[PDB]
């Protein structure tokens, strides 16, 4: 398991910036955002070749320990053995994950928490930098 | 309570860089590094106006819940209402802390852990970014 950060107190409109290294043999990695490990308003899971999925981004939520219904994206701007930066924010309606190159994914805000207090990295993704705005 | 990060897995020679804003009315802030809250190889506590101390950097360790022998540094390159960056690394003998002014102190490594897995910030220090090398 990778880096875990709590007491983030990231409120709506504020931007959470993460830069990390994607392993050369990356099969998938995970960014979890929410209140804690049982309450995630964003489970961001790019799958290069995992659980039957190939180059597919799987997002989901976790509410009181229970997974919600997962949502999948066709575009997959991630590359094994490379540096990836994501900027993440949210409002009452959506969480937004922006890449530098202009890619933008949205996932519906299902938990409607006041803030993001929890971030966890997992899988083949070595976090090098975290910033708050 | 402020930012808490775990699973840092910071090995000797690797650099932990923390940037934050020191509040205009700051009385002190704290950077704790170690295995967990009961096991700290570095308790980094700049005191502007705290515990009877003024503009004094207080360092200590915590081993199995017990404070070690306290050490203080005369120099104090921190100013209320300003941005401060601290770079921290360690070896078998010492932790090394690099200051904004380019000042550098050594603090004895008393816990001699394999890595720094735990960091906690507290007090009048709003962390803006954390980086790993
Ligand atoms: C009903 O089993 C579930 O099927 C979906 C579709 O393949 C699968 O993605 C899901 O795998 C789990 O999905 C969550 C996100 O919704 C997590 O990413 C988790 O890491 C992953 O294991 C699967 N549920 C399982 C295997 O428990
Ligand atoms: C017995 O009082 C102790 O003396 C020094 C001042 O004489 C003071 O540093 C210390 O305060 C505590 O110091 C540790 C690190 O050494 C922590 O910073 C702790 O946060 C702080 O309260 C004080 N010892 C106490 C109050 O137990």
């Amino acid at each position: 398991c990778g880096l875990v950060a709590s007491n983030l107190n990231l409120k709506p409109g504020e931007c959470l910036r993460v830069r990390g290294e994607v392993a050369p043999d990356a099969k998938s990695f995970v960014l979890n955002l929410g209140k804690d490990s049982n309450n995630l308003c964003l489970h961001f899971n790019p799958r290069f070749n995992a659980h039957g999925d190939a180059n597919t981004i799987v997002c989901n939520s976790k509410d009181g320990g229970a997974w919600g219904t997962e949502q999948r994206e066709a575009v997959f701007p991630f590359q094994p053995g490379s540096v990836a930066e994501v900027c993440i924010t949210f409002d009452q309606a959506n969480l937004t994950v922006k890449l530098p190159d202009g890619y933008e994914f949205k996932f519906p805000n299902r938990l409607n928490l006041e803030a993001i207090n929890y971030m966890a990295a997992d899988g083949d993704f070595k976090i090098k930098c975290v910033a708050f705005d």
